[PDB]
């Protein structure tokens, strides 16, 4: 019933820096911040398929390394929900990639495993990240301000 609300001075003002006709062209660390958060995704994405072999089965987490009842594999990908990016960018989440993107990204293999698990991101594939972060973006704030005249609030 309740609902907290934390106030603090961060701001990110002058989101949209200019139009390419319709598409938006958005401030530069509004596209680093979301392609820092992706990129610490992927990084704990490499982390967890690190940790797979490094913990002990003792101490794998339930939801994180494996699925459900223990099992590290299903099908013939990996389950473990650390392996996924299922809320910051789903549309680079191994499970549900055009294969386009995944050949661009070059980002998995067939099992799901972290390309390079050692290694860090490369700076092409952050580029890559930040195009399609645009496109997201774009089509977020045009769904947003679909809803914002449908429920009356712009009225023309
Ligand atoms: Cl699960």
């Amino acid at each position: 019933s309740t609902l907290h609300e934390i106030k603090i001075d961060h701001f990110i003002p002058e989101t949209i820096s200019s139009f390419s006709n319709g598409t938006m062209i958005f401030n530069d660390k509004i596209v680093n911040a979301f392609t820092d958060h992706f990129v610490s995704e992927v990084n704990r994405m490499k982390e967890a398929y690190q940790e797979l072999e490094t913990l002990p089965e003792s101490k794998r987490v339930v939801h994180y390394h494996t699925d459900a009842r223990g099992n590290v594999m299903k099908d013939g990908k990996l389950a473990g929900n650390a392996f996924k990016s299922g809320h910051i960018l789903s549309e680079l989440s191994f499970d549900q990639i055009t294969q386009d993107d995944n050949e661009m990204l070059k980002l998995y293999n067939e099992d799901g495993s972290p390309i390079n698990p050692k290694g860090a991101v490369s700076n092409e594939q952050k580029i890559l990240i930040k195009q399609t972060i645009n496109k997201v973006l774009n089509q977020r704030i045009k769904e947003n301000i679909r809803y914002f005249k449908d429920q009356g609030l712009v009225i023309d």
